[PDB]
């Protein structure tokens, strides 16, 4: 029966219990007598006091009786959690404590359902409980979004799949047709989970994936300095700032903006201005030479005339080739910022920085006219048709990732702050932000910009409806003050002895029963602790369906080093390196692709003697010097992964798109 | 006797046990019933709860019982680690914790296989396990390469041999015919391990060995100025940059290169340009093959560098030497192909014969040539996406210092932070972990811990390990020679293996001059005038497997192991034929021939 | 801190050689109440400025931000150019 014994001790908010006879198993399923996490019951008069085990064995015996007998290892220790009213509900806080000898009964399925269940409509199931089958874990979305959360755990505990499950659950068009989410990926491992229910922005675009663009003119002057010139400090900073300001005035002169004038134009305001013009006109001073001594006028340019009299190197501003003047009076008008300007020229050269200085549609011509404004940018980022918007930061240079995170957070927060009265603000369609690998940017003494924005969101995000969800595998590195302001926690498996303690050191409801089992939660388990739940749970997050899992398309060396070596020509590698481009010169313009690892479509061509094939995950290859007779043989053989895998797999020089 | 006792305490993640009887040193092999790190198991109903022995003795008895029984200690503390499936697999984490009074057994061979063995094809063999018989240590290869590695230990621990073993087992033509690995050998010892199976580049090549040449025009502006002049910062730097630009533009006008024109030309561009013309033109204004003729002192410095046999791997490359007209026999194609595209997988750039002052700035350069070359061709069949690369670095604690201001730190940090996408690994062989920057050691994936004597470095290792398991890390300073504790995400669980030593004759040994041998042999008068005639011009010019033959120059020629060539002068050829016909090698040469005649190694 | 002294060796405001529009009126007169800083035609540079360029830029930004209206533009204690307030601390 359920009657397991009676309480033989009490200290107000704690009690102990004795055993039942050897082990007793009930109902025949796979379970055991009250374990560490299990609950128990104590009836009193008309109501019931629920308890939770603490530890089983010599850790709960009364001191002096154990002194009397050493083998008396027959006790467990249970702690009171709450009560059930007069058939009203489970309201924490006990109104009448137990006494010695009173009953204690195991907890059955209906009582656990009453404890965990709930009549409020603002709760939702984001997983499942482990003690009993099929019990939703009613997490509170309101609190979870307006008080911030944090996913923690070692590498293999499965943080990404947990975040995927949560985000899929929140953005269901049946319940929340007007969600709004943003994600930050540091390895781009979510673009595969949300196959066709989100937007993905990348540094290197794809067939049907947009391009990430952050036009440089949306930044503040200070962040622009940080990301372009590496933080100038001398009078170069002042010269640069004045140049930016004057260019923005020139832009506003020929374009009409509503309510912005020379009496209200500040540097940090987001108005278009030319960067190529900035560099050209700043640098021209550093090397200007006037045809006549004692003069500093542009008309005096001492250009080395050519055979026809026209200068050999006229130069050009839109492209970044600067001209050459006659040897030398050199004009003493420019400052001493030659090195920063050379660095800026180099930055402009790189195709790795195109997302800043050559945005696809937000690039600005010489006079400042821009094809599109920022409203479309914001509409794509946050006002799109689909809820979840995903940023792929894998391809960005590793030295400006922190600044980029800061810039994006600042833009989102400021845009949603000033329009908090319109139906597009944060108080009408609340917003959520997710951060991947938060231990490398929120360090205790990080000097970057990301921590400032994250602190601001964590501290003021409750009023303007901006939430946060931190993901990190090294809690001991996250700043303690920030980590303590997260309302909810999903403590997963935690291995090393330092992060476990640092997590215990910032958890409000430190609960003896469940926090001791932290280091051996299975792959998927998550102890959710905080205000988002009435009482701490131990939930197995419901896995997402296959195909909708997070994955990163990193190379597999064992499957690549095994393929028999194919003779390579390194003229191509040197050509690519020198040209500074990742696209070969022998790709065909395009090829019609027809539907059928696997192969989902095979092309062909006769003129160029080229074949093009597509695989899973949008992997497109082009093989060369393959007679189309082999094409028809492959089509006829009905192999689709064997004839290709056995005949032309390692016999022809190929190239990815 | 699969039985120990009954769990008496259960803290969820720290169970305790009460051993029942007598400890027997099983003969034949030596495996005792239970050790400090030995695994334990607990059948619960139908599944198995496995654990590791955490503490043994009086440190495991429940606390207050010490008051009960002050001098009674028979308890153990086991930390439960994972669990076995229902004939499915071993996975970590526990579906259901044990209670008091259960049964606790000992790990048996089938359980050894279940826990340690696996079926994934990635895993390979890198030495069997310690404290048990015939269990190969399986290390995931994909994760080890793409998630970066490290080696740590004491001076005599034997990390060079472990690295040699791993490289030998990771490049065999049987399974990995297209492998690719690079080693920045410094002390110069690996080169003896792979006699005829790897490429080795030195500064003073032998008869059957290559010459390391790094053309001075494959460098960027900052790197080149750093190497040559030390990093000028005045107007002289501007003058030199402009001169380099002018030379490159001139050569491009002289010769054509694929898709480069005046509009897309920069200093960083790797194209040929003559150093000698640069020097001669920049010096004439202040006053070729031979170096007879406000940046004067820089130009005397560079002039001294030009005619210096030490710097023969930069300015006098074997065939990358550039004519006056920017014309070279070969382009960078051959260089890249040899370094990374050769027919041999592993290549060794032993940098022992380098001016230590520049060694750091040299390492970085190579790491920048490779990465930058394997990044812009990541879609071709010759990039890192199609045949990934692994880089090795020996004695990393000198260059990766927490506060070091060199360039190597930048390159290594970049490979660690951004090598995942493009398939680039890293292997840091080190000796003093606390020196290495704590931000980089926390991004290395797997760790091969070894013996560590200092208490100030063990603490660093313990504090910077992903899975700070204590049953296997309370024994750091007592491991054997080659006994390695593998901890990381490249293995399913912590391992305590012994690395199968490489067979005799295939091992690393830097050929140091054995003082005993060179001081025991009898003194022989020296020809110091030869020393002077050899120094003025600044130039260098047991077993026996062959003997040279010549009867016209009155000379003898012998060859020892390791490719040592000895020429003995003023030897009458009668004694030559006497020795040849004697058929007494190692004894007659020992008899009256070791220290009788002059000899000069070549 | 940002001024132009027309006369070298002199820094008095009379030497304020600010660029003036060809119309006759100054291009940017500027106003105290607004935070618009007057511009001046290129040149000498006034010698009475300290190194507080950046701090004053920060203060200008704060004054132009409405989020601080409670502090720098108090509703009824706002101070004119002459140091006046409608209501004391009483
Ligand atoms: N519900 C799950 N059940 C079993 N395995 C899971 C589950 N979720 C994730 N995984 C495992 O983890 C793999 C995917 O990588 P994850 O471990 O989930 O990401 P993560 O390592 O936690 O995040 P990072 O890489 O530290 S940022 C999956 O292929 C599984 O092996
Ligand atoms: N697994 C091993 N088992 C037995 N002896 C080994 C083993 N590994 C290395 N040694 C021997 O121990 C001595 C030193 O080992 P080495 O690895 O060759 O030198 P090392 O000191 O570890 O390299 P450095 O100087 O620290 S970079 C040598 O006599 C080795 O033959
Ligand atoms: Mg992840
Ligand atoms: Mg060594």
């Amino acid at each position: 029966s359920t009657y397991i014994g009676t309480v033989q001790d009490v200290n107000g908010a704690n009690i102990r219990v004795v055993l039942d006879s050897s082990l007793k198993f009930v109902d025949g399923q796979g379970y055991r007598i009250g374990q560490i996490g299990s609950f128990v019951r104590i009836p009193i008069g008309y109501i019931n006091l629920f308890g939770i085990v603490s530890q089983v064995g010599a850790g709960a015996v009364p001191d002096k009786l154990l002194e009397v007998e050493p083998y008396g290892h027959r006790w467990i220790s249970v702690q009171l959690v709450g009560e059930e009213g007069i058939k009203k509900e489970f309201e924490r806080g006990v109104s009448q404590y137990p006494t010695i000898g009173d009953k204690v009964h195991i907890v059955t399925e209906p009582d656990l359902k009453k404890i965990y269940g709930t009549q409020n409509k603002k709760y939702i199931s984001l997983g499942n409980i482990a003690s009993v089958d099929s019990i939703p874990a009613l997490v509170n979305i309101d609190t979870l979004v307006t008080r911030h959360s944090a996913v923690l755990g070692s590498t293999g505990s499965g943080k990404s799949t947990t975040v995927t499950s949560i985000l899929q659950r929140i953005s269901d068009m049946s319940q929340f047709p007007s969600a709004r989410i943003i994600v930050f990926d540091i390895h781009g491992e979510y673009a595969a989970a949300f196959k066709g229910k989100a937007k993905v922005y990348k540094v290197t675009p794809s067939n049907n994936e947009l391009k990430l663009s952050i036009p440089y003119w949306a930044l503040t002057c200070d962040e622009f300095l940080s990301v372009a010139f590496g933080g100038l400090e001398g009078s170069g900073r002042n010269a640069l700032i004045d140049k930016i300001y004057e260019l923005k005035l020139q832009t506003l002169k020929r374009q009409e903006y509503e309510g912005i004038n020379e009496d209200s134009l500040t540097v940090d305001t987001p108005i278009p201005f030319s960067i190529h013009k900035l560099w050209f006109d700043l640098y021209r001073a550093e090397i200007s030479t006037h045809y006549v001594q004692g003069s500093h006028s542009e008309e005096n340019e001492a250009l080395l005339l050519g055979e026809d009299g026209n200068p050999v190197q006229k130069g050009d501003s839109l492209k970044v080739v600067p001209p050459i003047y006659m040897p030398h009076y050199l004009s003493n008008r420019g400052k001493n910022i030659r090195k920063p300007l050379e660095g800026l020229a180099s930055l402009l050269k790189d195709p790795r920085y195109e997302f800043l200085f050559n945005a696809d549609d937000w690039s600005v011509n010489l006079d400042g006219k821009t094809n599109k404004d920022l409203d479309a940018l914001l509409e794509t980022w946050v006002g799109s048709e689909e809820s979840i918007s995903i940023f792929d930061l894998s391809g960005m240079p590793s030295s400006i990732l922190d600044t980029l995170i800061g810039i994006l957070i600042r833009i989102l927060y400021d845009s949603l702050f000033w329009s908090r009265n319109q139906p597009e603000g944060g108080r009408e369609r609340p917003l959520l932000v997710v951060l991947e690998e938060a231990h490398t940017y929120l360090g205790k003494d990080s000097r970057g910009i990301a921590i400032d924005g994250v602190r601001k969101i964590v501290k003021e995000g409750r009023k303007y409806g901006i939430g946060m969800m931190l993901v990190s595998q090294r809690p001991s590195e996250i700043d303690s003050t920030i980590l303590s302001q997260c309302g909810t926690l999903f403590a997963l498996r935690m291995n090393n002895s330092s992060d476990r303690n640092h997590v215990l050191g910032a958890v409000s409801d430190s609960f003896e029963g469940l926090m001791g089992m932290l280091p051996t939660l299975r792959t998927g388990e998550a102890i959710i602790i905080g205000e988002s739940v009435r009482l701490p749970m131990r939930t197995i997050i419901s896995p997402p369906p296959f195909g909708r899992r997070p994955d990163s398309l990193d190379p597999d060396v064992t499957a690549k080093w095994s393929n028999n070596r194919v003779q390579g020509d390194y003229k191509e590698v040197l050509t690519l390196w020198r040209q500074k481009k990742v696209r070969s010169q022998r790709i065909v313009e395009n090829i019609k692709r027809l539907p059928v690892s696997n192969i989902l479509s095979i092309g062909y061509e006769a003129d160029s003697m080229t074949l093009e094939i597509e695989f899973n995950h949008g992997l497109v290859y082009q093989y060369y010097d393959v007679p189309e007779t082999l094409h028809t043989e492959l089509l006829a053989a009905e192999s689709h992964g064997k004839f290709f895998n056995s005949q032309i797999k390692n016999n022809y020089r190929f190239s990815r798109i």
